[PDB]
């Protein structure tokens, strides 16, 4: 008869919607970690009572999910899950309301951030803002003092750029230009190699990434002068998939780039907060999947789990230790108490996790950002980013230029290449 510690768990779980992959995809981490949770006993006297209710990866059945599982449910103590952008921005919008905190693995969405519209909203993967400091550290790494900027006009792209001036504050590095489109690219792309640019960091989705090569091949903005940084989570074949120019030369004007994004599980060879490796997590994940599919956020949820787990802890702690020593199972409902101790409890979040140190810093994931780069058919690893030590680390013998070195931001070494 040990009483409840119920969390609302939220995301796509039917097969009738596309992105409900990632909720299959990422529940047997999850469920990895509740069991060693149990095994361990670790919540005694309570246990963790995970309930799942499906988004749709829509909007009025994301909310109509969220409001059954108040109206009709047990008391639920936190949040779990939020995927699709829109529908976790319409939930994580009502939660201060509700006293929800609430912890997402997949939402990366940088709209989330604004934590005076969404205080009680934490996530352990990192947003899309979060590769900001990650170029910040490689453009200084490789001495690039001037960039161009390309930004896709849709929020998604123009929330990452309007972050990238605030990173770059008393840096010694000048945005000498900054280009738009909605549609077509190629005014922007001609725009920038008449301002001279030589480091181009660009911000939009797969679709144009095809119209932005295409020009730059047309206006000769590739090779050994010339470097581009953009997103890094595009399809492994989305050039493929594909405008005005061959197949051919687009990979000519692709060749080199630098793709930034996540990285799905550390590759540090250190004991998790679980007493496993990262690689030992990885293959036993595996095990469970059984073919069902993988996920590139299960490491995400399965440390969001141990965040909840360990939030709870210290939830328990806080109260034992105030005045009236309240119990948890002694709240009808999570009230406005509750919900604090608990946005206080997950605010101390610091361990080593699967993915790395989980830390956050209002609300924002503190981890670690991978470097790819294209070299001749595929994105390949080049490095990594540590956000809580500001560190880069770029593999040996994977980083390549196609001149003797690393192009200059400006003209002044052309005579070279």
């Amino acid at each position: 008869s040990s009483p409840p510690l119920s969390i609302m768990g939220l995301m796509p779980l039917t097969k009738e919607v596309a992105k409900g992959s990632i909720g299959r995809g990422v529940l047997p981490a999850v469920e990895l970690a509740i069991e060693q949770i149990r095994n361990e006993s670790l919540l005694r006297p309570y246990f963790l009572d995970l309930r799942l209710y499906d988004t749709e990866c829509d909007n009025a059945k994301g909310l109509k999910a969220f409001y059954d599982a108040i109206k009709y449910g047990p008391n639920h103590l936190m949040v779990f899950g939020g995927v699709c952008p829109s529908v976790t921005s319409i939930i994580a919008e009502s939660l201060q309301g509700w006293n929800l905190v609430q912890l997402s693995f997949a939402a990366t969405t940088p709209v989330l951030a604004d934590k005076k519209k969404y205080p009680y909203f934490f996530r352990t993967v990192p947003s899309d803002n979060a590769v900001n400091p990650a170029i910040l550290k490689l453009l200084k790494h490789y001495q690039w003092k001037r960039v161009g900027t390309l930004t896709q006009d849709v929020q998604r792209f123009s929330e990452v750029r309007n972050d990238l001036t605030g990173v770059l504050y008393g840096e010694d590095i000048e945005i000498s230009d900054t280009e738009s489109f909605s549609n077509d690219p190629c005014t922007s792309v001609k725009k920038l190699k008449g301002n001279d640019v030589r480091i181009i960091l660009g911000q939009f989705d797969q679709n144009m990434a095809a119209k932005v090569f295409c020009c730059a091949y047309e206006e000769n903005m590739y090779g050994s002068k010339y470097q581009w940084i953009i997103p890094g989570w595009y399809e492994p074949s989305w050039w493929e998939q594909v405008s005005r120019c061959l197949r051919k030369n687009l990979l000519a004007a692709m060749e080199g780039y630098i793709g930034v994004d996540f990285e799905p599980l550390s590759s540090k060879q250190i004991k998790t907060i679980s007493g496993k490796t990262p690689q030992q997590y990885e293959r036993e994940y595996n095990n469970k999947r059984s073919g069902v599919g993988p996920s590139k956020f299960h490491g995400y949820a399965y440390d969001g789990i141990w965040v909840i787990a360990k939030t709870l802890q210290r939830a328990m702690e806080t109260l034992h230790a105030s005045s009236r020593h309240q119990r948890i199972q002694d709240f009808n409902y999570t009230d406005h108490t509750l919900g604090r101790i608990i946005l206080n409890a997950m605010n101390e979040t610091n361990f080593f996790g699967v993915t790395g140190q989980v830390v956050f810093r209002n609300g924002e994931r503190m981890g670690t950002i991978k470097f790819t780069q294209f070299q001749d058919s595929r994105e390949v690893k080049v490095g990594e980013y540590n956000a809580v030590a500001d560190t880069l680390e770029i593999i040996n013998d994977t980083i390549r230029f196609q001149g003797s070195e690393p192009p200059k931001d400006d003209y002044k070494d052309d005579d070279d290449k």
